[PDB]
DNA sequence: CTGACGTGC
DNA sequence: GCACGTCAG
DNA sequence: CTGACGTGC
DNA sequence: GCACGTCAG
């Protein structure tokens, strides 16, 4: 009727399709609210290589929505991706586009290379176990109650666009053991708190229900989802094992060695495993002497 | 691909149309995130009455989402309807729309019988000049800058259901003189804080540009808007001034008269103008000498 | 006009 | 616990 | 792997 | 001020 005359008011929530990802952008906040991802074996494999990758706006967003890295540098608060970049190794433009402000909130530094790292890293392990991941992510701003039951949603909001800083973030990861498989599928919903966690904290800790999840989130996540298909906790049907302070160690040597181009930091790279701790078995050696090698040239 | 072999998350921000107004609802604050409505001189008339009315959950919102009058009583604010009753005294319908929750935000009880009350009235009397209006209304939480710099966004929540409680309230109102009238459209864009505002402050100080609305709502209002061609500022074209103490009081009082149930209550809102110095009208005088006469008879 | 609150089925 | 009469800004 | 930071034009 | 080498969790 002449009610819709000049149009009704834009939210633009509508899904946004990338190569790997897709997501559902907050106007307000200049975060997404939630994002899909899609990880195989296949795709944590490839040549695809983050150093030639750059923070930028998302184009497809209105600037006058747009977060930019003015907003985030000197902030104090990382640039923390939803869609991780080591999910997307199979192609530089999948990458790239993780890359984009669109897929990005600000998340404690801590947090972001540590427990929210090692918790994307249980994602792609996830896939060899699994044929299919799915996994959604995005941001929350959690109430606090006060000792007198009244609740209080506090966070910051940073640069000249206020980008919403969350208090926590959720990951929901669901998986399929193949096509074929009438086995159950795997499902789990994670909040972390948007701060320095240490390698104490098992990832059962933070589980919360999906139903919890849903009434924190305005969200309803997989819902073409089957209510009456088996579906079992993650965490029983897998192991739900973070790595520990040994492996994640050992881990980002083992990249840090991929990437040197040059002996001198192939040298710094030993130094920092070796001291407070760590010997390299089954394998840090193996691909440290063959990087030697191939460097002596 | 099988990137949605499940399907997207859902965020129900979907437009939601009722009989005279529609709504985007906000699942996780529980609240409308905007509410468009259209007035005109016939919608504002009717027989319409707010007793046959209740606060209810809307029936098409998802329980789960869905803000209850428990979330509200008791905890110290109103509930205030962005689409008003008053809008809708011509449908029973429509008005009954109203009272749903999914129009509803906590909103301080000062600011929502006084001062946006009072703009709701302008919006009405904007029809005794414009043919045609429509008004976005919707909730805020905006940010608050802090000794140090930082800005904070603080609000409260609730009821079990943790319904959010905006800071501040928008309105944008966009007025057409006729349908035919080659005259540019006369436009406005307000914010006031959820709080006792008073009788000081004119409307035009709550006034801001449509983009700073726009920015800090998230929202595009009203997109199929020329913007390009020449809008006027409705504080130009209009007056944008609510009524005053007297004329507000006075109003009341001519409402309070058809809901007195006794001689006594009726005439202590004739004694209430009187002790403020107020003269009544002739249409007050009028309507109280006929309520009183028919009264006395209980 | 805008609301809450106490009473009684 | 709602429906409804009462009371306030 | 996840990132920021200091320096140079 | 960005681009890029260096650095840190
Ligand atoms: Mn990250
Ligand atoms: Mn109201």
């Amino acid at each position: 009727a002449v009610l819709e005359q000049f149009g009704f008011p834009l939210t633009g929530t509508e899904a946004r399709c990338y190569t790997n990802h897709a997501l559902s952008y907050d106007q307000a906040k200049r975060v997404p609210r939630w994002v899909l991802e899609h990880i195989s074996k296949s795709k944590i494999m490839g040549d695809a290589d983050r150093k030639h990758c750059k923070f930028k706006p998302d184009p497809n967003i209105p600037p006058t929505f747009s977060a930019f890295n003015e907003d985030y540098v000197g902030s104090g608060w990382s640039r923390g991706a939803m869609a991780p970049a080591g999910n997307n190794k199979f192609s530089s433009k999948a990458m790239a586009e993780t890359f984009y402000l669109s897929n990005i909130v600000p998340q404690d530094f801590d947090n972001n290379s540590g427990y929210w790292n090692r918790i994307e890293m249980y994602c792609r392990e996830l896939t060899e176990r699994f044929e299919d991941v799915w996994v959604v992510s995005g941001p929350l701003t959690l109430p606090q109650t006060r000792g007198d039951g009244k609740k209080i949603v506090s966070y910051q909001v940073i640069g000249e666009d206020n980008v919403a800083v969350p208090s926590h973030l959720y990951k929901v990861i669901l998986a399929r053991r193949s096509s074929v498989s009438t086995e159950p599928l795997a499902l789990g919903a994670f909040v972390v708190p948007n701060e320095a966690i240490g390698f104490q904290p098992q990832l059962t800790e933070f589980q919360v229900s999906l139903q919890d999840l849903e009434k924190l989130s305005g969200l309803v996540f997989f819902p073409h989802l089957d209510r009456t298909s088996d579906i079992r906790n993650i965490c029983s049907v897998d192991t739900c094992k973070l790595l520990d302070f040994q492996e994640f160690t050992l881990y980002l040597s083992t990249r840090k060695i991929e990437g040197a181009r040059s002996v001198l930091r192939l040298e710094k790279i030993m130094e920092n495993l070796k001291n407070a701790e760590i010997e390299p078995d089954d394998y840090f050696m193996s691909r440290y002497e063959k990087k030697l090698e191939e460097l002596k040239a």
